[PDB]
């Protein structure tokens, strides 16, 4: 039973990270990203995650990260720590860090680069969950980038680990959604793809953690809501208007496309992602600028 | 391709003891589909095993299913071939025997260019003579990876009136539905039906329907009506059977579940294709049992 | 005692006409054509002669034809391959009948088969060849079926295999089963690495190219046994030359157009839904014709 | 390429071992190195994917780089593997192995995101800057990276400002040819230990590998008999070769190599670090053995 770790059911967006063009950690944007999230009524945040750009950070600058965004939100919303690395003892000391700053719950991406075994899988997530002591684990599962392919059977083993209770699931396979939500009633299950959100809320899904929330957060609310109300054509209305600007982000790079839109609302001063990640093409400008003020307008 | 819409159950072909086409099992086999309601079939489809057969078999179900529901329900013949004339010849017969649409997958197996693949599917049109197209996008069987744009230029090619997306990406199915507000859209995977459906699909083509086409037609009717829970419910339930399904085989454990509800004589595919294996059995006649209850 | 497979073998091109109806007479040509390369024998009727754009019928019209003008002067090997097992036993027997040295199958493809149906599948085809050896066609890119070494080592044991034709380009993996299996006839599949495969040992060749180089192909056998590595390299690299430029134009209508301006191949159609050869390359098949005839 | 030339070897992807506390076993590390110089290594690839990188700090990394620096300058020619994701990461990484006096630096392909072509060309490219002379060692590791280049785009980076070298860890031999029939100068090294004969044999004028770190004289030997045209040894070493990998894809390779090491008593802990865990206990009568063997055919 997950009943452990139901508080962290919802919607939560995926936060960026921001930088400036000495690609040092922009502070001042960061705190006025988190707000941003705060008043669009988001349910949470999930700091450091591939949206934002752990894996081009040192550990300092992650807990820096960490630090800053939980003195901005702790007890205003729900604060998830992504702590994922390659590296268990890596994993461990963000794991740890993050229970020092007060979060709700710790997350990490399966280890990737080097092909483990499913046992140093969970031997790793179960290295984390002591180190947040406390701090319920989401698995993240995003085999896209990671290059880990899970089967159900897998998952299965990896959310009944002692102290997980959540799944990031960022997989397009909406029959698997369902077997996990069939097989584990209580489970918090995140969609994981934006664009397919709705979609996933119906195989089962319950909200979901994404990195476009950070610019229409109050959209996938809207979605959860309207399907909650059997208003599927508002709930579809709704996802269809996330994938136009999905299908934007997809031509320039998603979190730079997401970064330069905010630089727009007045939220980030540089939208810049660090190296290797290159700047957006200034053909994009102007459409990114009509969505900056679509967005304000709603 | 308007009336195109709906659930069309893909039609298994039946065979007898020594593996040729069982007439009987199969008329059974179509009418006990009408029964269910279902508004179309699918003949000699990737599920009916069309390849392991000859064209000459692929035209004797064809000619059967036509003599059996045309009128009644809407008839789609799968006359997908790996050869252009070959796919030709199957189209000519649909027309022949009076069908609604042709269809056809990818060719497989050669690795074929874009135009070629275009090239294709314009041949195949010409020979249906008038029968509408439907693209079938199946890349797990067919190993074609085909992407938006080039989607796009399929259907929107003279006499393509419709899509079957065997994909699981409801990205995809969206971003399609958009682009082509007019395009009749058949949900490919049963295992994802109400999910394809939210994300723009308007019907669907599947497996699964010949043993439980209504729980899909439920599932049409539970979402029109903002019945939220009924189509997770009704979906949910459909995903413990496919489960089995997937294990047993889908195609064979479908064929033994209408053999223990009365359909079909012999529950074999083609070599192949080997048997059911017997320890399945008795949950393939328990939801045998089961679903004779529900209707 | 089937090591009397061992050689470099033409993976035969099937001959079209205009109108896509085989074209016989070119065949007949093409057959006679491999015969003065010193070709040890062909495969026929595999991936390369476009066996499933045919009929069984076609297929059986093809397989006699060859055996009509090549039975007893080279070894031939049947590729009756279908997904079909029943419509594999058709072609299998019939190659039986025309008196051809072995048989052979790719993987069945498009469903799904577990491993077990795999074997069943060839220990039936075996059964209706009726004691002619089998050959056993892994070929990955097109049949999209993932043979793991035990489950390739399980296919080589069954009665009646007596070789199998790797068109792989894992060359790990050929040395593994040279290991497991120091009698069995390994074919080369992929002609791109073939001195490289005959390394990690491999003991022949199957391809598409020989039928317009495969002396060459020879010309590296013989060289690796003389221990000239240069030579070996310098074919290998000139091999590479030419299939560099068939995968730009296509492989199969590239080699029907090098053997047309050879004069063999009346036409150099491949059946649709493949389609004829990008005009604009003309002029570089054509010198490679020239070329290639000029060096034989 | 010519520029570059004095690279061209067998050259071990050198291990990084860890104590029973996962820390940089420094006086281990030093053995190795002279352990390959004493094989008759003409190189050592450091900080690479073998070497355990990406479960390391860039601090670690560098004082790995450092002590090599120490023990092999002037003897042997020193590759440090430098890649990382982000870029200024590898490029700290690049100026470090400038300042010890590395003979080259090199790069896997930066991975987990999706990168577009121009977006690794810059970062060679920058890394390259930092390198300051140094010559590049473009890395193509498609099965761990996940990065899968066409053979025009390796063309396009192995022609970029400063790069001499490709670590072309790939079993396409097809491609392997190619690479080298369009840059004869390129220094090609064959990056799968288990095809170094056929790899040669396609184009490549040398290698990096993991398993040289306990018998690359097999490796040289395989050069020099096909130097000489004797394919019967060079087929004989390559089939002893994938006997030993064999077993060690079984055991784990960087695990089985540490192992192996442990039983010539050149490393002290045989352990990767987490979420590495340990080799199974079936597998140590045949590493034994293995070891053995290895000590015993070498004198
Ligand atoms: C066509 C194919 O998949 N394989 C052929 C037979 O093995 C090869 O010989 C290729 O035709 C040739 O090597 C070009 O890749």
């Amino acid at each position: 039973h997950h009943h452990h770790a139901t508080n962290l059911r919802g919607v939560m967006a995926a936060l960026l990270t921001p930088f400036d063009q000495q690609q040092a950690l922009d502070k001042a944007s960061l705190r006025r990203l988190v707000q941003f999230n705060i008043q669009q009524g988001i349910d949470g945040l999930y700091v450091g995650g591939s949206t934002g750009e752990a894996f081009v950070q040192s550990l300092s600058e992650r807990e820096q990260v960490l630090e800053i965004v939980a003195e901005e939100a702790k007890g205003k919303i729900k604060l998830i720590a992504h702590v994922g690395c390659v590296s268990t003892a890596e994993s461990q000391q963000l794991a740890a860090s993050a229970k020092r700053y007060g979060f709700d719950a710790v997350s990490a991406v399966t280890p990737f680069y080097y092909p483990f075994s499913f046992e140093e899988h969970c031997d790793h997530y179960r290295a984390i969950i002591d180190s947040a002591d406390g701090l319920p684990m989401v698995v993240a599962n995003i085999p896209a980038l990671s290059g880990v392919k899970l089967t159900l059977d897998q998952i299965n083993t990896l959310v009944t680990l002692p102290g997980v209770g959540a799944l990031k699931q960022t997989s397009g396979d909406l029959y698997q959604m369902e077997q996990i939500r069939r097989e584990h009633p209580d489970l918090v299950l995140y969609n994981g793809y934006d664009e397919i959100f709705a979609s996933g809320l119906l195989a089962g899904a319950d909200g979901g953690i994404g990195s476009t929330y950070n610019i229409m957060g109050w959209r996938y609310q809207g979605i959860v809501k309207a399907l909650k109300e059997g208003d599927i054509q508002t709930a579809q209305k709704l996802q269809t208007e996330c994938n136009k600007v999905i299908d934007l982000l997809i031509k320039t790079g998603v979190f730079r496309g997401l970064k330069t839109v905010l630089h727009y609302m007045d939220v980030v001063s540089v939208p810049l992602c660090r190296k290797p990640f290159g700047p957006v093409d200034e053909k994009y400008l102007p459409e990114l600028k009509a969505l900056a003020q679509q967005l304000m307008q709603e």
